[PDB]
This record gives C-alpha cells, structure tokens and sequence, in this order.
C-alpha cells in the first residue's frame, strides 16, 4: 500500500455578491476532487469518476450532513464579524480538515480554520484542545469546549472517524486512485506565417500525473520553448505537452520521448517531415 489522503475545504462569506454561494464545501481524495456542496443547490454531489461509483456514499443523506456543517460554519463566521463590530464589511472563513494513511497506517490529521486569510484556530488532538491564534478565536474555543465531551469527539473525528471514511472510500476507489493508465501521444507541428516551425509533442489520457516528456534532435535532448500540462477531473487524466523551435534550414530528425510509471520502457515518437 501507499499514500492516501482525504481533505475537505470549507469557504464561507459573510456578505456574498450575486451568483456566488455564501458557503461552499469540497472534498479531494489524493490528487482528485470527489464531491462538492454549496449553499445554493444545497446538495452533496459526487464528481469526476466518482460520478459512476455506486454505493460509496448515500449522497442524499450527506446533503443533510453538509447542511448541518454549514449552519455551524456560518454561525462561527457570524460571531467573528459580530466580535469585531463590522457586519458591513465582506469577510471570509476558510476551514480545512481531513486525514491520511500510509501502508494502512494513519499517518496524518489536520483541522484548521482561517479568517480573512489569517490563521484563526486549529485543533491539536494530542493535548487535546483547540489552539486559538486570534482574539476572537478565544470565544470560539470557549463555545466549542463548553462540555467535556466536545474535545473527545473532535479527537475521535480525526483519529477514528475520518480514517474510517478514507478506508471505506478506498474500497470503492481502487479502480480509480490506483490506476496506471499509459499515456497516448501525438506529435504535431504548426507553422506560423513569419516565425520558425514549431513541433508539439503531447502526452494525453494518462495517470498518475508524474510524467517525463521531452524532444531530441539527433540524439541530443533539446531545450523546450513551451512546456505545459493539465488535469481533467472529469476523466481523472493528465495531459502534458512540450514545444520546440526548429531552424528554417534544418533536416536533422526530431524524436519525442515519453516516460511513465505505467510504461515498461520509454516510448519514442519521431516527426516525419
Ligand atoms: C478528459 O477530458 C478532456 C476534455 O474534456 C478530453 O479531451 C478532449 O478530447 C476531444 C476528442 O478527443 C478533443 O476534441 C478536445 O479538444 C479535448 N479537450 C481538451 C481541451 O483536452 C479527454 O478525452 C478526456 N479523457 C478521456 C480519455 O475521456
Ligand atoms: C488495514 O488493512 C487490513 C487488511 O489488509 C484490514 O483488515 C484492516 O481493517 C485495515 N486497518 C486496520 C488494521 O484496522
């Protein structure tokens, strides 16, 4: 087994402009986002390849869960703006929490909130208690610790419940996170009216994203003019290209070389003028 992480990020706005939900929530497994929720449609929705995964989460219910998280999230934001006597301004509260395992061994945990970009409050499951970094965080901590049970629950979420969810989610996400999809390539050349000729070598439809794409000119690894790449969450595939400029009076043979963890040995693709 290898590394796997579960992360959730909450964003709440005290005074939201039109067409922007006051509260957004999202979740990513490793390098891919699998769900999303906002205060407009108020419905948890799977994403990417998880749109086709059946029986991993009863989203209809999770929507009710989110609606609960949301009400506590904005209230917290309400109290902060309240404290600072400035409800006329536009403020923001970001929270981040999740956990990670490695070799089926819980190896991480985090739960931190940010206010207007500054560190606000974060939980330390070792004490266990919340650490306040902002004067108003002091009240929040007070409220979130009014009963001896509260900090026991939080520790319980990071050390027991969250990793439980990661493991569950992992049983249904094998055919996704563990993929090793080989990269397909296409070497194309475009000539602009005036400049030199340019050769584009694209590597598409692959996963993981760590790839090695480069050109050569008669065996000599050439320096790229343009380099780029992207992630398409819908498919859960990466794309990575490279471009080189070729002198007007050159005949030498250009070959694109692609390396990957999915490939047994590197691929080569020459450009036939
Ligand atoms: C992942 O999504 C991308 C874009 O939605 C797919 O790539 C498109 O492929 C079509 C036909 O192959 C092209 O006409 C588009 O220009 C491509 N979009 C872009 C901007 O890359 C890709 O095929 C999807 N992955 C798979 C294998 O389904
Ligand atoms: C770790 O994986 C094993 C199977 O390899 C599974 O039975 C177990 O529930 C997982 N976590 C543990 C040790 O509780």
């Amino acid at each position: 087994d290898g590394r796997y992480s579960l992360t959730y990020i909450y964003t709440g706005l005290s005074k939201h402009v039109e067409d922007v939900p006051a509260f957004q929530a999202l979740g990513s497994l490793n390098d891919l986002q699998f769900f999303r929720y906002n205060s407009k449609d108020r419905k948890s929705q799977p994403m990417g390849l998880w749109r086709q995964v059946e029986g991993m989460e009863d989203w209809k219910q999770d929507s009710q869960l989110q609606k609960a998280r949301e009400d506590i999230f904005m209230e917290t934001l309400k109290d902060i703006v309240e404290y600072y006597k400035d409800s006329t301004g536009s403020h923001v509260l970001q929270g981040r929490f999740g956990c990670e395992i490695e070799n089926n061994r819980s190896s991480g945990a985090f739960w931190k909130y940010y206010y207007d970009g500054k560190d606000y409050i974060e939980f330390n499951k070792e004490i266990p208690a919340w650490v306040p970094f902002d004067p108003a965080a002091q009240i929040t901590k007070q409220k979130w610790e009014a009963e001896p049970v509260y900090v026991q629950r939080a520790k319980a979420y990071l050390e027991e419940e969250c990793p439980a969810t990661l493991r569950k989610y992992l049983k249904y996400s094998k055919n996704i996170l563990d993929r090793q999809d080989p990269p397909s390539v296409v070497v194309t050349s475009h000539q602009a009216p005036g400049e030199k000729k340019k050769l584009k070598c694209l590597a598409y439809d692959f996963y993981p994203g760590k790839i090695d794409v480069h050109w050569t000119r008669a065996g000599e690894v050439q320096e790229p003019e343009l380099r780029g790449d992207v992630l398409h969450n819908g498919n859960g595939t990466y794309q990575s290209w490279v471009v080189v400029a070729v002198p007007p009076q050159d005949t030498a043979p250009y070959s694109c070389h692609v390396q990957h963890s999915s490939l047994a040995q590197p691929l080569v693709v020459p450009w036939e003028a």
